[PDB]
């Protein structure tokens, strides 16, 4: 397959981001949160009770990566993934943006998203790629 | 299923660990690497070349995380997983340790590891848990 529409492709069936945040002090965490993307960025509904959310709130950088699963890869080593640094921002809840993304969860993740987008605690966050992305796996590579 | 026979089963069927580890200045990196475990540690055996080797090598805190793959979970919303923050130290190529990590590595991996065990810029880290773990999905949760 081209690049190009494999990456389409790719970013189209997952639906999950990895996401490494930090703390005020930087220390690190790792985490993961279902996705939606758009044209505004992509989007993580998640729960101000773990530290992922904490740590967007007072540290706004974010590395993301979308990556292939361990039993679908054809090289362990050789994961084929996209992964970006990104500037996170939280959406103020019941906006339009927020309505928007909302329903554009809905409808790639179903009903689940009625009850988590009522939680006080589950918090929208917009996040903006701004240093580059990198490609592994794919068009001539795979 | 017992928590801790799945706990078990967990650890054996999972080949890699997706990793938050930090720069000098604390900025965040998203990256996995294969790992095996034993009584000295986790260890993962990564480039130099690769952002995270780097940044393990500068700034070795670490979040580390063992997770399900997306198409075999359950819930999106609720993979199933472990994870703990680690400290991170360099292992001395042949010297002792080295040798019994690479040999592991061999075992589990195969013959990837002759190749990559000779690159100079692969490199074999040690990853220590200092704070506890959390177990997400297991025993009476499942």
């Amino acid at each position: 397959m081209r690049l190009e529409p494999e990456i389409k492709e790719f970013r189209q069936e997952r639906k999950t981001l990895q996401l490494a945040t930090v703390d005020a002090q930087g220390r690190p965490n790792v985490s993961y949160a279902p996705f939606v993307q758009n044209q505004e960025g992509y989007f993580v509904l998640i729960s101000h009770i773990a530290r992922h959310a904490r740590n967007l709130e007072v540290n706004p950088q974010v590395s993301i990566m979308m990556i292939e699963d361990e039993t679908e890869a054809k090289q362990l080593f050789a994961r084929k993934r996209l992964t970006f640094d990104a500037v996170a921002s939280m959406v103020e809840r019941d906006s339009e943006l927020w309505c928007q993304v909302i329903a554009q969860m809905g409808e790639r993740f179903g009903e689940i998203i009625d009850g988590l987008s009522q939680l006080q605690d589950f918090m929208l966050f917009r996040l903006q790629p701004e240093q580059g992305l990198f490609v592994k796996g794919f068009g001539l590579e795979h």
